């Protein structure tokens, strides 16, 4: 019993935290075999013109209390690769891989190429992420586990004025319609993750909660007219397959969880609480519920 | 900007999780230098829990009975001693990976990590505080029994639970690493239930600094409050008592948004009436009690 806002263990990537310097900017990189990654904002700006002024030994890398040498530079979109000379003995199994909107992934927070914190976030609707970050972040990490292999999806490069932030995959594509430079950006109207809530909802299930269950069911259309009405996502029918293996094991048909939905949406929780929570719980995946009340490791 | 439960980072302790084996049960066990510390209650059956005696139980034993496996090696148990309810296994092999650690006990109030572990393999790494009536809101299966607590201050780990047991309402029980018990809990099957539970009044009183801090000052008000006619209104809402301990405690954080702590707890005794209108505090919509004022100035300030 229980269910916590869980994380994946952050061993294999505190291995490959570094420190990456250049001039007055110090930040965090990603060193995996013998290149570092990191925002290419370590260097309205033209980066082709900044970066062909700077010279291997501008860039200062630390790996612990030991200083690598930098013997090659390039940038790939947003993110700047710093070829070592040293290939990282730490470096584990590893994909870069590009997360969608509902998504959700461990940060390995990290100042000075010092691991310091690890949380789990989701990816918004509207791409940005409601992590916990501080000057000197940037660079900090998003990764998801899979057996032994670490899965790359977010290097952090941002804070926006409402406190939320903004970063790219580690191909240095940016997650949501932001820009690296110091301009008016804004997030958009963000939009509750409706597969993860009815995810959340099934978790409340099997940890014993049955107060919101009802007898009613749904049609998927008009559950979307009224997921609409009340800024949820819209729910198709892949996320009704999604959910079919928590619809096995409660005996509660994805609509009937729908209808539930509904009325919670239309009437509140009247003073009562869904695993320790009065807010509907939408950063938890389909996946996040079967792995954690099944006990997968890595 | 942001505030979120953050643990430590989990990878010093990673490299210290092993299964132990003793007949047919399996648990996690925590290889430390040339000892495993792990449950004395793998030594035990199902038709033993109801009343073990665990010398009797132990001086059956072997070193060859335990099987002990890091990774894919078998350690080989060349000793054993039982300390309270944590049984030591000596081992031939000392832990390469061992970090700087310290064994520390917490008082309740007090947060920490998680690693929760399966068969010496982690799985998930979350955030916690000992409740005030000794147990923690985990998140634990079958099997996670020798799962740890601890806190990374410096490169130190300190080493502050060892998970044992889960009780009837779904909440946790374990002891220290030297196997004391927290709460007047025992390692047996008997009708245990924890105590009534209880808010940690001076964690809500940080975290309401830590909103003060991110921008948020919606709920605070014109008035401030005695110590004493604070508890007697915190009492009737099953909140801990304040005391001047606690007051002590939060002076940095008053200090640095210059709201006083007895002004906070005027604001939290309104908070407590009024409830919050459809409002959140830090993305909250309930009071939260479990980031201490350590938590908050180490998250908010750096
Ligand atoms: C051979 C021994 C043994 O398997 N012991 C573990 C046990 C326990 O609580 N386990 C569990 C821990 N954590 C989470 C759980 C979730 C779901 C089921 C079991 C969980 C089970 C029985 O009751 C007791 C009673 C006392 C003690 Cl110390 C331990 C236990
Ligand atoms: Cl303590």
């Amino acid at each position: 019993s229980g269910f916590r806002k869980m994380a994946f263990p952050s061993g294999k990537v505190e291995g490959c935290m570094v420190q990456v310097t250049c001039g007055t900017t110090t930040l965090n990189g990603l060193w995996l075999d013998d290149v570092v990654y990191c925002p290419r904002h370590v260097i309205n700006p033209n980066y082709e013109d900044l970066l062909i002024r700077k010279s291997n030994h501008n860039f200062l890398v630390q790996a612990g209390n030991v200083q690598l040498r930098v013997i090659g530079h390039s940038m790939q979109n947003c993110v700047l690769k710093l070829k070592v000379d040293t290939a990282n003995p730490k470096t584990p199994k590893y994909k870069f891989v590009r997360i969608q909107p509902g998504q959700t992934f461990s940060v390995l927070a990290c100042y000075n190429g010092s691991p310091s914190g690890v949380y789990q976030c989701a990816m918004r609707p509207n791409f940005t992420i409601k992590g916990s970050f501080l000057n000197g972040s940037c660079g900090s990490v998003g990764f998801n586990i899979d057996y032994d292999c670490v899965s790359f999806c977010y290097m952090h490069h941002m804070e926006l004025p409402t406190g939320v932030h903004a970063g790219t995959d580690l191909e240095g594509n940016f997650y949501g319609p932001f820009v690296d430079r110091q301009t008016a950006q804004a997030a958009g109207t963000d939009t509750t993750i409706t597969v993860n809530v009815l995810a959340w909802l099934y978790a409340a299930v099997i940890n014993g909660d049955r107060w919101f269950l009802n007898r009613f069911t749904t049609t998927l259309n008009d559950f979307n007219l009224v997921a609409m009405k009340y800024n949820y996502e819209p729910l198709t029918q892949d996320h009704v397959d999604i959910l079919g293996p928590l619809s096995a094991q409660t005996g509660i048909a994805v609509l009937d969880m729908c209808a539930s939905l509904k009325e919670l949406l239309q009437n509140g929780m009247n003073g009562r609480t869904i695993l320790g929570s009065a807010l509907l719980e939408d950063e938890f995946t389909p996946f996040d519920v079967v792995r954690q009340c099944s006990g997968v490791t890595f």
